[PDB]
């Protein structure tokens, strides 16, 4: 256990088999749930104190909520004694996701007044996936009408487009964004016996054409239908997120590219004890751009069962953030990026996107 | 010891107030802070002005509690010293009036829950308001708020009757035992004033919170319960337990007597060769006063409610001296309050006559 | 003349006999009238730059204007060459008093939309007294209709109440507040031959029951009719203000209590050269509470002809405030309280409230 | 010789009209006024005030900043025929900016009314009317002629209606400076149109010489207030300097009578006769009290009266401490000593006399 | 390669022939496109985070967008592999140009509510040129209706004016402004076979009368039709911009004046290694006024094939701005003027305005 580490990689990977989260994961759930008013999952109301205190930019809140929700879904699978709590937190997550503070950028930017409108898949992909995970975890049909509506809408946009997929916002196509939307269709299908996921094959064929560099195992940053343009930089954070979710739908896809991804972006250092991830090609700098390459690669390592890389990345990410546990609750004095506690929480618990799809009922 | 530095009066003096029919000079000085200076004192005006709270930096969500806990302390002041009863009644009138201002309840609307704070399931607000209505009337005899009191009491009772679980949610899908304890205690107060039996629901509630929401070995309640999912948050909470046991002791003394010693074994750290004490907020930590930071302060109230002079003295030796009290121009100020609701809770604990004694308050 | 003093006490007390204000009082009038835009009596408009620059809290502005006006009424008596100027300033005073910035707390607090409504005697006592003093000084009937209306309203509230007097705001009765209101009735009577002042005897009998401690010569802070409560602290600032105004209506009342008041509250120090006033009993601290005990005692000493105490108090109050005269205008670098230049101005010129009532016409 | 911290000699400023050229430092001030995109004050006719935001001009002062610039521009036109078109362009902008709510809106914010042309807002409308006139004298353009005729008629009607001679600057506040502007605007209208609105001048000059002036001291009292009859009992140098300067264009003998007394009363010569500064009122040794503009308006007055010695003295006091620099042929002051600082120094440097503006040859 | 320089002048000038941008130009395109939310060309929405982070004043945003767009048009010509990206960025440029944040000064100033009105050529000149360049680069007819409308409007204002050209805003005529508007007509003509550019000869004859000093090779600052005034100062930034654009329409015009311009304004220093430009006559100070003389002269040097001057100017401009390349993206720690990264970007890639007109189709 190096300084600034709270539990072993062996312990994180064993949680599901031990049917128990680690004490530091429990302490993160406490940060999430414990203190009146200021904890993020205190209330279903449209209050965002936790996010104001962390200085989360408004455009990032929707992602904070989503990534917490994805971690909570794995908490439910890990420990049956925590499943009701996870379900409660997911209920709040969905409820908060619907507040104008979360989606309102859509209106402030002049795109429209309803966030469910065409082509806002940034928001509505995550929301749809969250609707599905909430239902898988709890059995509650509270959001089932909305879930069915949003699923139909997403499917209809896919059907209507000459390219395979949907734009994340107007004329901007991102593979990560799509991966969420498609994964939400798999979740709906699991709940309802439908075949919305049929579209997945065409999408996976398409993203393997101009959107990926197959030698390097890396996706380009974005695609823009109106002009045909593919932005000419490859992106590690983009690729890590996309491969992780894709591995739940078509495991062979991600298994093909994962080793090349690592050759391309991952720098191992400190005599093999640590790793950090370059955000693009043609640089030695780690964690450029949005600063999330290492954190999303941590999730990916977990999704691929790569314990060595997980340990290396977490040795780089966690200690400088200066974790402490005060009154059985986890705080980081110096988080190194946006979405920091969210992504470390997620990666520590992540049971695999395929396992979430196959979650036994309650 | 007897008077350590940073202490203003002995525990023996606080406990003797009711028998001496007089508050201590420091309690008088706290009433001065509350009443003296034009505009900026908290109980200066019935209007919707909150300067005292702005100056203390009270967060808006906490104002309702500040007002309530001041009111509970005022109710005991009335019992202590008949010469101060009219003043207490005046301050309670102002308390109730301020409680009704949008600055106090408006979070309900800002959060998107609704436009009327008396609506279903806002018992965080309306529990305290109902209890205050009742205490105002017990202290003064005034029927000024009787109509509103009857209405709010009927509403609360109806929500209890309608729920499959025993009790009411503090806000949607969040059930807190402390919150319920206030609501139920308000029903006892209404019944005292009017001969009704709204308090009949108490037995079912006490059975429910015991079967399910307490760890009986540790003498501690879990943090919250959430009906839609069935979830009980898996941490025990000292502040939650201290507040709940204190109010419960006024309705069913045996309940609190059963758990109080275990509560102390679980949460209370005695230190400094028995002279001091501080309270851990949850299990599995050595840190004192985590979470909302009110474990010690609510335990101080509990100790007073249970007649535990030793623990009271220990807690107050921990809480009061670091806050650096001073009396300037016969008025009490704390240079370094250690928590939210600091002067409110210390005031309350210093005067608290017992929730049962408030129920049995003689008329004026 | 100690350092930080501008004229002798003998000079202040001699102004009326010399028919001239002191140069420092002239310099205060200059502060009040000279500089474009920023002087307080520059304009009848609803502009409050002078008060913004002094940092006057909004609740205090109504008192600032009133106390300036009371000093101006004495300026008019002192020096016939300045009476037109004083009258002009009083006109502006009355006009500014009617602006929403001054009275608008009544609305912000939720009490009502019209400040003349029942039970806002904090505002309407001072306004009614000002209306009267304006007319005594000038002979103008500009405000006579409003004056008659407000006088009738105040009289009706007194008649309607089971206790003698009116509340300053709902359920809060203050003797100072009443003293202003009753003094406004004396002024109306002087201008119109009416007997609104008949109510005074009942009020003076009442305030001498629970409201005063007759041994200590001090009023309690406030009275609250709904509950019957009298706040159990005595207040120097309250008593000093009330005795001063009462001395204009019933001189014997104030003569009875004045010496006891001084025993109770006034601390003489610095080998008899200085004095300061304790705000309540059971403390050695001076000028606690609102911080106006010494300043109102200065006014009281002037009202009672107590030259020694006046000199002592002013030796305490003025020098630390660091007066200077620049371009024949008076500035205090370090005013020690709210209402600082207002109350020192007033006390320096105050001819006695009785003398104001007996002001010869123009 | 050039005294320390000065940009040009007094002899050079006074010679501009005869040389038919402004001095280089005046050119540099015109550059500050006109050169840089967006932030120069005379860049745009739009309701943008960046130049004033950068200088920290209080909003109540903007109307005066614009007016005093315009008066200087009118003299630039007379000085150098090659700059007359530019001056006329700047005056067009001046008038246009003067009509923006940012400039006049205090009238509304103070609760007096919603229209600044109303009644009794002669602080604003005096200057506006004078500017309308000067714009037309400089350019020949009839762009604002309708508005000019309307505002002139209004001003004349208020004078006719008042029992006292003149108009109040705002309600119940009468200021002689304010009136001087209004009356001067009537002379300008009469010059353009052959009318006799100026007939009211004599009655006004007789009136201001009664309670409003101390004739021994050559100084006006601060203000007069009709409703009460009050005259504020302090004399004011800035008030007097401004009033005498404008009055000299209508009745030169009036200002010649009082000017020497004014100087005895207020002007302190110091530094072995090289410098001067002006006391704002009586009974003080302090210079430039009150609004802080006594010296600056006296500088204008000295120029109006041909008093080269006093001009030189005042400018030796005013300019060097303000630390002028010329960067990229444009003038900035690092430490302006008062409000309206660059405006009044500009004006005084170019001022051809208010009478000379009235008799400006056409283009 | 001096310190603070990223590539040689020989390398910038060779880009078109090598069919590749320099690595530092790639890094600038990364700053423009890479990071989610905060990059300037991330989104077509009305969000201006990139400009908020750079502290761009609102009145300058329209020019920032325009000058970026002009550089993008040359990127398209340089590297066919980047042409789709450039087209995408131009689409966004146009879309952002239409947001009220960009044009709203027109309304705030009281001129009107529609920025296409009459006489707002500062905005609509650039918008029209951008419409054209977008279509040249992409072949997309997305804006063709608006382009045709705006071109007609501009042409109609030229036809209606007694002087040759249009005012940039009411009564303010600027030659730079006109040069943009006229160049937009050439672009429209190239796309549609029309002859809107016929008006150019009259305009070029007119600007050579009072508007230029032909000995000094320099334009006066502005012209004002209502009064006939020409502001009597010459301006280097004005002249550099105008001559650069004019060289695309009538090369001989700019060839005539360019050497005189350099004599008048350009100071070579540091033993010939550097140059800086005076903004007006009668000063030794460089980069006065708006502070853009050197930057626009850098563009002009590029337009005229003057490699020596380009190298000299860039040795003055770039090193003090402290460029760094972090994660393959270009940032300047200390930009020396407004529009700094925009104008250096433009000048580094600029292929010539004539070459843009003759851009081969896609
Ligand atoms: C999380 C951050 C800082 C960027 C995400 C980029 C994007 C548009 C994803 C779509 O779901
Ligand atoms: C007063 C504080 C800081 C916490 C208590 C909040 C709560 C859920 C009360 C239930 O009546
Ligand atoms: C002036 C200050 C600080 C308090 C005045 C108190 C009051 C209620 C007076 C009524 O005329
Ligand atoms: C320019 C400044 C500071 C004062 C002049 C104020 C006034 C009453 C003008 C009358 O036209
Ligand atoms: C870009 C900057 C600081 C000024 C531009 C001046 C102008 C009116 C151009 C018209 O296209």
């Amino acid at each position: 256990l190096p300084p600034g580490r709270l539990a072993t990689t062996e312990d994180y990977f064993a949680q599901q088999a031990k049917q128990a989260v680690t004490p530091d994961v429990m302490a993160q759930l406490a940060y999430m749930n414990y203190i009146d008013f200021i904890s993020p999952f205190y209330s279903r109301g449209c209050s965002f104190e936790a996010w104001e205190l962390k200085h989360t930019p408004q455009r990032v809140i929707k992602y904070s909520i989503a990534f917490y929700a994805y971690g909570l879904a794995s908490v439910a699978l890990i420990d049956p004694k925590l499943r009701a709590l996870a379900g409660h937190d997911l209920d709040i997550a969905v409820s908060k996701m619907k507040c104008k503070r979360v989606w309102g950028d859509w209106e402030e930017d002049g795109f429209g007044t309803d966030p469910i409108e065409k082509e806002n898949i940034m928001y509505k992909g995550h929301l749809n996936l969250m609707y599905g995970l909430y239902q898988l975890v709890t059995g509650s049909r509270r959001y089932e009408a909305e879930h069915a509506h949003l699923t139909r809408i997403i499917h209809d946009e896919i059907a209507a487009n000459p390219f395979a997929g949907i734009v994340c916002e107007p004329d901007n196509y991102f593979v990560q964004c799509n991966s969420v939307a498609y994964l939400s269709l798999w979740v709906y299908d699991r709940l309802h016996g439908t075949d919305y996921r049929a579209a997945t094959r065409a999408w996976l064929d398409f993203i393997q054409k101009d959107l990926i560099d197959p030698e390097r195992g890396a996706f380009y940053l974005s695609y823009h239908p109106e002009s045909g343009a593919v932005k000419p930089w490859i992106s590690a954070y983009t690729t890590a997120w996309t491969l992780a979710m894709v591995h739940g739908m078509d495991p062979a896809f991600s298994e093909r590219y994962y080793p090349r991804f690592k050759q391309t972006f991952v720098e191992v250092y400190d005599e093999g004890r640590k790793a950090r991830v370059r955000e693009t090609a043609g640089t030695d700098d780690a964690d450029g751009g949005v600063g999330l390459a290492s954190a999303f690669t941590l999730l990916l390592a977990r999704e691929m069962g790569d314990q060595q890389l997980f340990d290396q990345l977490l040795n780089h990410l966690e200690p400088p953030a200066k974790p402490s546990i005060v009154s059985a609750s986890l705080r980081y004095e110096h988080p190194g990026s946006l979405l920091f506690d969210e992504l470390l929480f997620l990666a520590k618990v992540h049971a695999g996107f395929g396992a979430l799809l196959r979650m036994p009922p309650p």
